[PDB]
Formats: structure tokens, sequence, C-alpha cells
């Protein structure tokens, strides 16, 4: 019993953890990481981006994001590959270049299949795309949008699949989990990298969300249908759900229910392959670094402790 044996016996494919490479010098961690009743599925949290693997042009670096290929092949674990094209973590020379259209087309595109022709017959998927919308649903004015426009999206999955046409192509963002502007905004974008006649395969919904602020079951499982009816598959890729600090017995029931209703909302959504927590426990959560006085999003504590929100997964996966 746990997450992941749940998880499979109603039809998810994993439930599963990022990582990052400094937290597997962390035995105990990397015991609850290895445990596949938990995690049948892993995500590299940083090793696999742009700023790790081509640190320098046409200079491709792959130690790290390999050692997190290698634990997941020795345990049994999937793997989720993230993310080739994104406007974060990118490399100084992407950032600060002079570009035509040509040449940082080029460099998009020579990025793309030397990391994807590198991990080909490793990854369950890859984030082709991460983070291309605006808040609105307006595409983000990236290096990327502005010198090459829309087609760099299309034409980075084109890329992807011509590199490995096995791998599930996903598009991956925030704040597209619920109804507005930019969940209308990534159906969007399925429809024009089908237009493209690129290959996407699936929607990535980050599902950073906040207690007590988290969408209903009925909300996330409208949403989780509206990308399905699109001809596309789906996953909560970085679920986690942050608390205003300090921590409370009532936040941490809060947390829980909010937790119950994501797990709940993918299985009743056939089409939702599984969902990924962004790490598993509070200690390593990228959360308190980035959103003032929140914290404790995850369902182990800072001593890999469970927490309610545990029992909450378990629930929403109908264990
Ligand atoms: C850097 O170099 C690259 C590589 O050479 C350049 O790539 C080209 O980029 C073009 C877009 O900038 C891209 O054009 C698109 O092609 C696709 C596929 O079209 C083919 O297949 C279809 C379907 O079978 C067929 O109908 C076509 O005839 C083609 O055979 C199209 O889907 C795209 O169509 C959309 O966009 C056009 C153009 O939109 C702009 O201009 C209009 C009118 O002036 C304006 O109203 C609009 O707001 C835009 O400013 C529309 O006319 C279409 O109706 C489509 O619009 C829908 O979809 C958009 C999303 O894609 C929505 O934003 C829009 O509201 C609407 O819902 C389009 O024609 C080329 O394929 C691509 N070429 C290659 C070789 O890859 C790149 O431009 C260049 N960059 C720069 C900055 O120079």
């Amino acid at each position: 019993a746990g997450l992941n044996t749940a998880a499979k016996a109603k039809g998810l494919k994993y439930f599963g953890s990022a990582t990052d490479n400094p937290e597997l010098t962390d035995s105990a961690y990397v015991a609850q990481l290895s445990n596949t009743d938990d995690f049948g599925q892993i995500t590299p949290g940083n090793s696999m981006k742009w700023d790790a693997t081509e640190p320098s042009q046409n200079s491709f670096s792959f130690a790290n994001g390999d050692a997190v290929v290698n634990l997941a092949n020795k345990n049994g674990q999937l793997m989720r590959c993230h993310t080739l094209v994104w406007h974060s973590q990118l490399p100084n020379w992407v950032s600060s270049g002079s570009w035509t259209n040509a040449t940082l087309l080029a460099a998009m595109k020579n990025h793309i299949t030397n990391v994807v022709t590198h991990y080909k017959g490793k990854c369950y998927a890859w984030d082709v795309v991460n983070e291309a919308l605006n808040e609105d649903g307006t595409f983000r004015n990236s290096v990327f949008y502005q010198i090459i426009g829309p087609a760099y999206i299309p034409i980075a999955f084109a890329t992807a699949a011509a590199a490995d046409p096995d791998v599930k192509l996903y598009y991956n963002d925030y704040s597209i989990e619920y109804s507005g502007a930019k969940a209308t905004a990534a159906q969007n974008i399925v429809k024009m990298i089908k237009a493209y006649g690129a290959k996407i395969d699936g929607v990535g919904l980050q599902a950073h969300f906040i207690v007590g602020s988290t969408p209903s079951q009925s909300d996330l499982t409208t949403v989780l249908k509206g990308y399905t009816a699109l001809g596309v598959e789906v996953a909560y890729t970085e679920l986690d759900i942050r608390m205003q600090l300090p921590s409370t017995a009532a936040k941490l029931a809060q947390q829980s229910t909010d937790f119950q209703g994501v797990a709940a909302a993918c299985v009743s959504t056939t089409g939702c392959v599984g969902v990924t927590i962004w790490d598993w426990t509070d200690k390593y959560s990228w959360v308190p670094s980035v959103f003032q006085g929140y914290g404790a999003p995850l369902p182990w504590d800072e001593n890999y402790v469970k927490k309610p929100a545990y029992d909450g997964l378990m629930a929403g996966l109908g264990a």
C-alpha cells in the first residue's frame, strides 16, 4: 500500500515525485524516494534544464541528468524529463545573445535535438515547452517569442518528435488547472500545435496550489476533461499546496482536503495518467524561498514524517 500502488489500482500510470541531485546524498531521503509503493515516477527538478544541459553553446553536460535517470532505472520508476524550452534557467549565452530568427531557431533546435537524442528511450514524457503563457493567456514575451514568434512552440514540438518519436510530448504550465483566460489559452496551444501539423500528446498541469484557495474537485475535473476532450492526455506535474505559515492542525486538515480533491479529480478523468508532487518532504520544497510567508507544502514534514495530506491523497486515490 502507498500512493503509487493506490494510483495504479485506479488505472493511473503512476504517483511520483520530483527530486534534485543535491538531495541524492541524503540516504534516508533516497530510501523513501526509492519506495515504489509511494513513487513509481521521478522528475529531475533541475538537471535536465537548459542551463544544466547546455551551459555553453554546443557543449552538452548530461552527468547530473543521467544520475537521476540511473536512480529511476535501478528502482523501476518512470522518468518525466523536464524541460527543453523555458524562459527561466537559461544560460547566459542564450539570454545575452544578439540573435536573428535564423540563429536563435538553430540554437533552439540544436538544444532540443541533442538533449532529446541523449535521453531517447529513457523518458515517459518530455515537458517540451514550459510556461509559454502570460496569466492573461497571451504569449509570454520570452526571447523565443520576441525573436521567433508563435512558431517557436510547434517548431520545438516537431524537433523533439523527430529526435524521439516514442516519448509523450507535453506542454506544461501553471494556473491552467481551473477555468480562466490562461486555461483557455493552454487549450489553444494544443489546437495550434496540431494546426501546424506538429505532435502534442499531453498537457502538464503544474498544480502549485494554495491551502484554502485550491480549486474544488469539480472545477479541477471540468478542466481535466476540457483537455482530454481535445485528444491529449493530462497529468498533474508539480503538485504542492503551500500554506500561510505558521502551520496549525486546522491548516494541515485543510491541506489534506485540498490534496484529496486533486488526486480524486485525476482518478475521475480517463486520460489523467498520473500525479507528480514537486518533491515529497517540506525539508526540500522550493516554496519558502519563493513565496514570502508560505511553506509546509508537501505530504511529509521536514523530518520525513507523514502529514495528514498523505492520508488525504490516499483517500483521493480511493485507498
Ligand atoms: C522565423 O522563422 C520561422 C521559420 O521559417 C517562421 O516560421 C513560420 O511562422 C509562421 C507564423 O509566424 C508559420 O505560419 C503559421 O503556419 C501554420 C500552419 O500553416 C500551414 O498549414 C495550415 C493548415 O493545413 C494551412 O492553412 C496553411 O496555409 C499552411 O499550409 C498556421 O496554422 C498559422 O496560422 C495562424 O496564423 C496566421 C497568421 O497570423 C498572423 O497574421 C494574421 C493576419 O495578418 C493576424 O490576424 C494574426 O493575429 C497573426 O498576427 C493566421 O492568418 C491564421 O488564421 C492562423 O491564426 C490562428 O492561429 C494563431 C495561432 O497559430 C492565432 O494566434 C490566431 O489568432 C488564429 O486563431 C500560421 O500561418 C509558418 O508555418 C512558419 N514556417 C515554418 C517553415 O516553420 C517564423 O515566422 C519566423 N519568425 C519571425 C519573427 O520572422
